[PDB]
């Protein structure tokens, strides 16, 4: 048997205070009415008594919703500490009016009655609380090194973290920046960013710092939906702290915000601007109409060049039209980069080298104005820099190459005796790669297409798994390869000795895979794709043993990275797509709003090779605001309004009732 | 709400009629230059009062051929209209289910 | 004929299935205190 | 503008009428009351007129209910056609004996009161009704062809069908089965039973008949789970109409009652009958154990022969045991015959083909004495029986050509010149054949295993998934076929022109790849796995038009067979494993118990090759099903204990109460 | 590691079938072994130039099995020097049977379960990862071990 008791003893009520408690819990006002009275002159029942759940009779009024019994309990003068917190989180309207005018606990210390209202995000006692003269400590830095912060980190590291927390759940509340905010949505913006920057810190509470940073998020894309026309959506997109708070939110990257439909309507509106009526177009006209401009972009870029105003000269601004031009004139860089390929050391550039040449150097010249234009940060967070830089250096590479070979060279020597390392080889290599690189290049314009842009979203999502997995295939293969070319580096054969004077896995009779350790990385490598043959773990002595023990080390990794690691690699892979497929709208339409608005500006009109050739304002946004906050506010409670705690109510209520009508009779 | 909208059938009420899916006219384009958002909101409005089952259950002749040529309707909008697409798929669908159910 | 047949049908299906919040609570509660105030009023 | 009417038209309420409605609704019982005792005298207003919604002042007080209302509207002789349907669904216990007591319709002609109770599945209202003299027609046959059934399909297949669904879901009531059934277990079975076959046979409403098969089933496990003591389930498990009820819940593909916890633990503690604490048991002491006992098979067998009764003449027929010394027996025959392999023409069998005789001969005896103990349907249901038939009939053939190879040749004449159609050469294929079989074989003992076993459930169910794809590869796989055959028949070569005299594709260099269809299948099979070089869709003749077509077929075989048709059964099969794992635990506790239960019997207790050498039960199941009955009823009361219509009754019994205070006050 | 556990209860249903398709393929062709002086470079395997004898013994023909999931076991091993060309079908067909099993249904089944085994796992994988992170900072924590290696000694 188990002896069951009391381990942790409390003082347990008396029989007066036990039907007191009771009295109070059924909501009988006469009863208690008559017990308060009782205990002001017999003393001999403690109107402060807890109950066996902590609670005492003003907690169990309050939770009740019981306003008389709360109002005579505070005119009989009961203690009141921390009543308000508990009338604030049971979001009751009456309770806090009450106690306004006038131990163990559940909220921490730091919990202020501004601070909980915040956090319940109830509207109307955060507006009454606010009505007064109330304060929230302002949170420091993300990263403050002051005396005070680490102070209070290392006196107390979860009082300290829990404070911060609660602080920013406060100023996180939608309600509280609807109110008490002379821009919501700009407030929900940068709050939103520090949260995620919090959250990127913070390795523990990331959940709860991320669950806030969305939900500022969700409150700045709900103000813009409560947006009732185009003069409204204009105004806020257009505020000044065009389109000025369109950038501040791709900045602080916002996406739902963008991608909001009326938002996206506004900025199709802008992208079709030569063409009104392109919504509403057969797929054919707009093909037409797409490789005709296409086709002429030429003409458009001279016409700009000559005379901008012009039929001709500002068609080319279009945004829509731009990117077209934009598009053909690379079409037509990677036509000849093709067309590049249908014994003189160092020869002159050709006709279709000299007519690529101009594009090289309007891409170069188009990189370094984008450097010297947008700046340093807004270069490198586009990813897609990165290549235009390997292929421009590539590029440069090759022109050197050429000039040294030209004015190095002078004779006609057949490629059969070239040098390994001679410069026009070298130069024919990276202009390969550089060709690669370009076409490679077109990827990103699948942004622009409803069909090819969320699918280039998820391709970019499932390339973070694929390098997570990296890793760790590199670091078997480096395994393998140390123990494969450490077991057969010994039987090591000249080139002379093999039967075609060739060396390695790329002849026809493969030899020597691991022989050194770069063929045998190369040989681990090419057998991920069965283009090793299974001769090469032989050695032409009789070393049965050794040449069993290769061949299972080479089977091993065999196993190992096809059956295991690339299965592992298709489980994440098609995890991780199931994951983003939800996201991929709201992502692709955000990238697509950065292509056009790139788009947008004057700088950099012109194609390669072509280029080389306050007060109304704040009053009218803070008009707008202000209709917004009553919009959103109302949807919301509406939202809302459309637990055991409401049946306990309807309970007290039909209970109280009961007691006044018997009462009365 | 059947109840409600047999309530406001009873007396002269009338919902304007959507233009073509494709119309040109001076009217359509003065609404959509003048204010695009306001424009969609009324069209969406419009066609969210029609695809209602209980107003096509009343106040339509053939409520199966009604709802077919509704949710077609609507479906080609959805396909017009690159935003508010899943609002006019979801009208269409509710059609089709509206039609399956009678 | 059927399609009337077929509309009273659907229309009592849907109204039974619809039948088969907050504000349901708040409804309460308002007829509670209502009664109880037309209550005290009369004693 | 659309102008917006009433297409179709209908009577319009007065206003008194709508008063007096309006009167009901709200539940003013002193109104509704002066209304109809005005309408008796002044007769203007009609107590049986409808509202818009087609109710009648019943159906409102039915609705509401308001039993006071009811009543008084019944005194005054309202018409009450059909509420009593209404009564019943809404599943109000006054309202139907208020009605018992004593157009446009919601119900199907075909419902009747008792049917619409049972669909309810309400146990008060089906018991108040069954206690008169209440009747539910009888289905006819599934599959009957009277002229009853065939004339109402004819007439009126639509009524028919609905008709029979309405029948079933009456008589497939938990409700109705608890009640009015002799043996509810066994009418559950049977009727879950007949509803599968009618779901199979339906093609449409195959969903509902589904529902209701898995109702019944539940119904059963259920009723099982109600047990509460060992005594009560061997009396439910060993009912006869041992473990007879078990064998019935087999046969009838019961398996959730068949893996209830209960049964299985039974079941458990018959399989271990000679070990006690087998449940609380080391991994190594348990491996030990199975180790000795299946080394000591033959020691075992012996005794049973010589004396059963001792202790270990008797000790082979506990079922774990028997299972031990059936799998040592066929795991030493598997090891036979790999050992079988460590210029006669027809030569004498060898020493280990005189030890595999005896366990061939007693393999088919065993097989032959299945069929005719156990019956002919029952040995069809295991398909193994088809893989064990395959080697059994492999085998015979090996014996009949060796006897035959025997008995026709003398010399000893090398292999080299041997015909191709020799009697060895085919004895030795088809033994060859007979070893994989049998090795796979082993398959079926992965139920015995708590890790192995699921997974081959799994694997299984995905084996018909692998099927279905089968035919779409099939069909892909003869067009392309056909294709190649017609393109390339023309240039086909003797093998005498190839370099080695060797002809087809399995030579070192491949030749006639595509020449005949039957070569022609085996190479596009055999591309599948990339064993088929790329060169043998080249021809001798300068015909490039022709080799580059036929290289386009090939091609475009290979992009569908693997690209396309073998990731479309990766994603088949991925799908399929994910609906499946949810049961399969119940599916493999159901096949292991098969597999237990085959070991019960007496028969077949020697492994091969040893084998070659009433009332008072009825009243103790009535006693224990009635106890189930009532632990079910209560247990569901319970569950279902534990909708806007609750509201709308609470409305009106609140203003049913204000309306009585106000008219006493 | 979560996805070991389906690989290794994989591995016994691939092993069986392995096993019985090795003993058919040994039991059908171990008559036609040839030394390794008749082989064209006197090499004798399935790690030879002209791959030969794949069959020939129960370890050759497992190794043989093998390779061939990887694709690296060419399809004239299946042929033989003697004109049985009924053997020589039924020795493709069994090492078709083989990789059909092995590469259509089994591989495919092992993703299906991975797949599977991977979307359970990743709703734990945080906590799991944290109490293993916890494990190796407190290996950390004693005073014992506190030089790495050589210096421990
Ligand atoms: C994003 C990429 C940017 C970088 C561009 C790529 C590098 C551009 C720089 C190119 C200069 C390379 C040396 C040229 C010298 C020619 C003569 C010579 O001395 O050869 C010497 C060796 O020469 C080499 O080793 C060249 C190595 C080229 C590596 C390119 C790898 C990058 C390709 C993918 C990227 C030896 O000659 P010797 O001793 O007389 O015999
Ligand atoms: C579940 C499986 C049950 C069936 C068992 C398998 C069949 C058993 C029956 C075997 C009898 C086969 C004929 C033997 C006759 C020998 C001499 C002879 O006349 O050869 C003749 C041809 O012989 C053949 O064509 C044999 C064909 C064997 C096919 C086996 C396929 C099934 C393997 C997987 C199953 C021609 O000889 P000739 O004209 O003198 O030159
Ligand atoms: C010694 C001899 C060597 C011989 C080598 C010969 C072959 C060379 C060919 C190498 C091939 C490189 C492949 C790069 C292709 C990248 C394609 C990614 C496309 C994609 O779907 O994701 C997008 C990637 O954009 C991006 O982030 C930018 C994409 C490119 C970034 C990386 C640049 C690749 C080239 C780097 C140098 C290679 C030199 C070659 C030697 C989305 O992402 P998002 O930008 O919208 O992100 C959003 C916010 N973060
Ligand atoms: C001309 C030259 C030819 C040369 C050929 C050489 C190679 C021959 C080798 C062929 C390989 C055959 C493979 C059969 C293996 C079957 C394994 C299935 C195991 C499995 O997971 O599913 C179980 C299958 O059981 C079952 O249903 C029974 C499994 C076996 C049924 C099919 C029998 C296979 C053999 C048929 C004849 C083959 C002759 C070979 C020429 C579960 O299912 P469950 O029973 O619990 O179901 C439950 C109620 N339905
Ligand atoms: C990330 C860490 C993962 C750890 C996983 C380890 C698994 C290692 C297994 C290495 C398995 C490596 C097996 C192997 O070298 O043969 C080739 C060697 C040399 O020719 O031959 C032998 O080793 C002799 C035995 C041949 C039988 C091989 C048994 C096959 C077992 C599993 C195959 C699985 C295929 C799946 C379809
Ligand atoms: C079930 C029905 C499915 C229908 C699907 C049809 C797709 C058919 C495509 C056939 C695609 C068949 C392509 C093909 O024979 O080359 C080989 C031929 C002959 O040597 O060469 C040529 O045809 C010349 C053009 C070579 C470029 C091939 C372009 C590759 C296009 C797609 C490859 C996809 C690979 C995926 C990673
Ligand atoms: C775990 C148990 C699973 C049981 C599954 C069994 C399936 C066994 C099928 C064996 C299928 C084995 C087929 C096969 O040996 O050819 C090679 C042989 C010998 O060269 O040639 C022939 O058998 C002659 C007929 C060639 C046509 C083959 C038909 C292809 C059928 C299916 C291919 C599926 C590929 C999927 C993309
Ligand atoms: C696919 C193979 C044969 C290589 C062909 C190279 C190019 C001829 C293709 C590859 C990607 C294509 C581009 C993919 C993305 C688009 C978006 C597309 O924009 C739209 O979808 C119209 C709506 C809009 O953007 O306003 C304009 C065509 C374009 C540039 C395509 C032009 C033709 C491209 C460059
Ligand atoms: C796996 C490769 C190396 C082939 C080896 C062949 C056999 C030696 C293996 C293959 C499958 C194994 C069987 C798989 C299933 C079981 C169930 C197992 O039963 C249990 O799990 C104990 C609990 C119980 O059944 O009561 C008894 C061993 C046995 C017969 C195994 C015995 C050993 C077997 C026959
Ligand atoms: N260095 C480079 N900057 C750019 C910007 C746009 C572009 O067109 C494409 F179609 F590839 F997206 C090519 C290039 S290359
Ligand atoms: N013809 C055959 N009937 C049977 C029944 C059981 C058995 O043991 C195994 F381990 F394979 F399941 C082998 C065989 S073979
Ligand atoms: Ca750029
Ligand atoms: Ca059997
Ligand atoms: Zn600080
Ligand atoms: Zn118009
Ligand atoms: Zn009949």
């Amino acid at each position: 048997r188990i002896p069951l008791q009391i381990v942790r003893a409390e003082t347990e009520l008396s029989a007066e205070e036990k039907a007191f408690l009771n009295a109070v819990e059924k909501g009988d006002y006469a009863t208690v009415k008559q017990a308060l009275q009782e205990a002001e002159i017999y003393y001999n029942v403690n109107i402060n008594c807890m109950d066996p759940l902590g609670r005492s009779a003003l907690l169990i009024a309050i939770e009740n919703e019981n306003l008389e019994i709360m109002e005579l309990l505070l005119n009989h003068s009961v203690y009141v500490g921390d009543a308000l917190l508990y009338a604030i989180r049971k979001e009751v309207v009456g309770a806090v009016e009450l106690l306004l005018s006038y131990q163990f606990s559940e909220f921490t210390p730091d919990i202020t009655p501004i601070m909980l209202a915040a956090h319940t995000n109830n509207y109307e006692i955060i507006k009454l609380l606010v009505q007064k003269r109330v304060t929230i400590p302002r949170p420091h830095q993300i990263r403050c090194n002051c005396v005070e912060c680490v102070s209070s980190s290392e006196v107390d590291s979860l009082r300290h973290s829990r404070s911060r927390l609660n602080i920013y759940k406060a100023l996180a509340s939608p309600s509280l920046i609807a109110l008490s905010s002379e821009d919501p949505i700009l407030t929900a913006f940068r709050l939103g960013w520090e949260l995620k920057e919090l959250s990127k810190v913070e390795n523990e509470f990331k959940a709860e710092y991320e669950e806030l940073s969305q939900q500022c998020k969700l409150f700045a894309k709900d103000l813009l939906d409560q947006a009732r026309s185009s003069r409204e959506l204009e105004i806020i997109l257009n505020h000044r702290d065009d389109l000025a708070k369109l950038k501040v939110a791709i900045k602080y990257h916002q996406k739902e915000f963008v991608a909001q439909p009326n938002c996206q309507q506004l900025l199709a509106t802008l992208w079709y601007d030569g063409f009104p009526g392109w919504r509403r177009k057969h797929w054919v006209v707009k093909l037409l109409t797409c490789m005709t401009i296409g086709f002429l972009f030429p003409m458009l870029s001279i016409a700009y060049l000559i005379s901008p105003r012009s039929n001709l000269g500002l068609f080319i601004k279009k945004p829509f039209i731009k990117f077209i031009c934009h598009t053909a004139s690379y079409l037509t860089f990677l036509f000849m980069l093709l067309l590049a390929s249908q014994h003189v050391q160092g020869p002159p550039p050709t006709v279709v080298e000299w007519m690529i040449l101009p594009w090289v150097l309007g891409f170069i010249w188009g990189e370094i104005k984008e450097m010297w234009d947008g700046g340093f940060t807004e270069y490198i967070h586009d990813w897609w820099n990165l290549m235009d830089f390997a292929m421009n250096s590539l590029y440069l590479a090759t022109i050197s190459l050429k000039i040294v070979a030209y004015v190095k060279y002078n004779g006609s020597r057949p490629r059969e005796e070239w040098e390994m390392w001679h410069p026009t080889l070298i130069a024919e290599a990276l202009f390969a790669i550089s060709n690669i690189l370009s076409s490679l290049r077109l990827i990103s314009l699948f942004t622009a297409n409803s069909h090819l842009g969320p699918l280039q979203i998820s391709l970019g999502r499932m390339l973070l798994d694929i390098l997570k997995f990296l890793f760790i295939y590199c670091l078997v293969l480096l395994a393998f390869a140390n123990g494969l070319n450490q077991l057969y580096f010994y039987y090591e054969t000249r080139a002379i000795d093999e039967p075609n004077n060739c060396k390695g896995i790329r002849c026809e009779k493969q030899n020597n895979a691991f022989s050194t350790l770069f063929e045998t990385l190369q040989s681990l490598f090419w057998s991920v794709f069965g283009l090793l043959n299974l001769y090469v773990t032989n050695v032409k002595a009789r070393h049965e043993f050794t040449e069993f023990v290769g061949a299972t080390m080479f089977g091993t990794y065999n196993v190992i990275s096809l059956v295991v690691l690339l299965n592992m690699l298709i489980a994440m892979m098609n995890n991780s797509y199931q994951l983003i497929a939800d996201h991929a709208d709201i992502e692709w339409k955000f990238a697509r709003t950065k292509l056009w608005m790139s788009y947008f500006d004057e700088g950099g009109t012109l194609p390669p090779p072509f280029n080389i050739i306050s007060l109304i304002q704040n009053q009218h946004y803070q008009e707008v605001i202000r209709n917004l906050v009553k919009r959103y506010v109302a949807a919301m409670i509406r939202n809302s309004k459309t637990t055991e705690e409401n049946f306990k109510e309807l309970k007290q209520d039909i209970s109280s009732f009961r007691y006044e009508v018997l009462d009365l009779l």
